[PDB]
């Protein structure tokens, strides 16, 4: 019948007005956290480096290529 | 909310890419420090020794075996 084919339009239309979240905060959040931690752990070296009088280019850092250039 | 789960899935795909430092750098820096103490310690006797007059089969070495090889 058309009225049941009209309700399943209907529910359809329902169905895909969903609202969306701003997924963006948390994707953001997650990834300055991560640059947070990778940034922290050269306090250890640079802290070791300054307390033993090295030069600037005299301190190795066991940096590895962050994907986010953090 | 499929968008939810490929959020979830962006997350952890994050998390997982986390960069890690080089820590063979700490752990050797550690090892050869402790190897350093551990070979120092017997300057003591090896001056005394020499400083005695004994022979190298003469001198005894407190020495105790020791992990890595020293």
């Amino acid at each position: 019948t058309l009225i049941e084919l009209m309700i399943v339009v209907a529910i359809i239309g329902i169905l895909a007005a969903i609202a969306i979240p701003q997924y963006q905060n948390y994707i953001a959040k997650s990834q300055v956290s991560r640059v947070m931690s990778e940034t922290g752990s050269l306090k250890t070296v640079i802290e070791t480096c300054i307390l033993d009088g090295k030069t600037a280019a005299n301190c190795e850092l066991g940096w590895t290529n962050s994907n986010l250039l953090g």
